[PDB]
């Protein structure tokens, strides 16, 4: 630390590492950077691919969101247990991507005419997520194992917002629902989530959700 | 050990770990999975996001080529010395993988009516990787710190098939020109890329590269 969080006003790619500092007790810097100042061309051409998120972690400047969620993994023992767990958690993590990769250009490019396909083909990229719940204690504890990693709060985070997209999508996937119930209930994710800074930033860089 | 990896009969996502295991020495069985044996249904229900490639290590199952990449960095010593290189690799592996994505898309979607603008956006994809390089030991080394690592696999590969796709699309790009030759020319990697089984097998599954 200090943590910086460089990034548009909305939670996007971010509000995963956001719920994961908060869960572990980490204060954190928001630099706000609205779109008429990206449209100025001054820090764009700085960012590694042009892009944001941009991180901070003292002398450690970080791009790519998954990169900083594995960062803040490593550096606050959020990685599992052992070599085992660490791969399973970047099979789970890459399968969080795909997946929101998918959203991203639904939101994005193609909301009004793709919705509807988005959506039936929903429940056949969801169910991977409620089995890998379903070999792990039944799914009572984690996406891997018995301690939360930084698989979970990404996880998290796209269960939370396709519940916006889809009201009822989690119906169908019971370990998946109360993985959300359980996870969104703890106190310092639960605290956050109710935070002014949280609930007054929309999800997309659109109307869209 | 022993590694297995399960893919259908092209290069695509399993050629960069492929040559990191002949470039570190390691033997591996190749199990190849057919059209025929996948649209007859019994192993795709059992893999996790229903897709390959399917990697094992001994005991350990892995879906995601990146995942598996990770995984053969962390347990092959080829994740760099330190914090900083762990996530600096996840940045360059990231950014990779964007590129790949995109790369993906072009080919199994719109490469005729998308190559033209493809081609001419590609300079500005490539060139973050060029200035890793010159700003690493004047690109001497590797795209991070100075001992190869998982993410010179993918981006070596990456390179490779996009030389394949635009021929001299490296010529502004001398850096990774002559990255892509010396670690092309290192034994292990330059034996690999002339070896029947990789001369054999096509770079994707359509014909189109
Ligand atoms: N692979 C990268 C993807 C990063 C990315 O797509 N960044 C978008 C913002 S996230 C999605 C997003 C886009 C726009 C807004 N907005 O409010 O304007 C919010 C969120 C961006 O920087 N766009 C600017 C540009 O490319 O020039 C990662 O995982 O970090
Ligand atoms: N995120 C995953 C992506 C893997 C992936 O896309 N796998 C695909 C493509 S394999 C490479 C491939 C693509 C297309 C053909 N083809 O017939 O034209 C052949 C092989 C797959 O298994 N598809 C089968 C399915 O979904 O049922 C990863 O990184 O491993």
């Amino acid at each position: 630390p200090p943590y910086t969080i460089v990034y548009f006003p909305v939670r996007g790619r971010c509000e995963a590492m956001r719920m994961l500092l908060a869960d572990q007790g980490q204060s954190w810097k928001e630099e706000v950077v609205t779109i008429d100042t990206w449209m100025q061309g001054l820090l764009k051409p700085t960012a590694l691919y042009g892009q944001l998120p941009k991180f901070e972690d003292g002398d450690l400047t970080l791009y790519q969101s998954n990169a900083i969620l594995r960062h803040l993994g490593r550096s606050l023992g959020l990685y599992g247990k052992n070599q085992r767990e660490a791969a399973q958690m970047d099979m789970v993590n890459d399968g969080v991507e795909d997946l929101r990769g998918k959203y991203v250009t639904l939101i994005y490019t193609n909301y009004e005419n793709g919705k509807n396909d988005y959506v039936k083909a929903l429940p056949g990229h969801l169910k991977p997520f409620e089995t890998l719940l379903s070999q792990n204690q039944g799914g009572k504890a984690f996406i891997v194992g018995d301690q939360i990693s930084f698989a979970d709060y990404n996880l998290l985070d796209l269960l939370l917002i396709h519940q916006v997209l889809a009201p009822g999508c989690l119906d169908n996937f019971p370990l998946l629902s109360a993985y959300v119930a359980r996870l969104s209930a703890r106190p310092k994710i639960k605290a956050f989530l109710s935070s002014p800074e949280h609930v007054n930033r929309p999800i997309n860089g659109n109307g869209k959700q």
